[PDB]
């Protein structure tokens, strides 16, 4: 609940080249933050409707921000077997050692969030939505 409705608070994240990426160097796009990890069954169920709201909505309102949990359970290795074998198509991070998880105050994955244009949290989401109502909630 405490992000709906205020400004995203600054954290980072680790890409796939190697960089270490700004939560604030990327904008004019509605921005998709979820809180996700492999091992996680509900993790699982969601991330293949996240997928067919990637390849919809990267031609129209694009940024996908998909930070990792860190690092026992989940692995950088475990990570990316989990992304080649669902053969995913969005680009996702590393949340290195949950710190994000702890600014964003993740407290059970996935945690979907909800960005307006201007990074303003509109809507957190934890329960199960599937591509029509992840399309639908973007609409709204």
């Amino acid at each position: 609940h405490e992000l709906t409705g205020q400004q995203l608070p600054e954290f980072e994240m680790v890409d796939q080249a190697g960089y270490q990426k700004k939560s604030a160097e990327f904008y004019n796009k509605p921005m998709l933050v979820v809180e996700w990890a492999s091992w996680c069954p509900d993790c699982q169920k969601q991330l293949p409707e996240i997928q067919k709201v990637y390849e919809k909505y990267k031609g129209k309102i694009h940024f996908v921000m998909l930070d990792m949990l860190d690092s026992k359970r989940e692995t950088k290795e475990r990570a990316d077997q989990y992304i080649s074998e669902k053969d995913y198509t969005f680009p996702y991070y590393y949340d290195t050692d949950e710190r994000a998880a702890d600014i964003l105050h993740v407290q059970s994955i996935p945690t979907i969030y909800l960005v307006d244009k201007n990074q303003k949290v509109k809507k957190v989401m934890t329960d199960f939505h599937d591509e029509a109502a992840l399309e639908k909630q973007l609409e709204e």
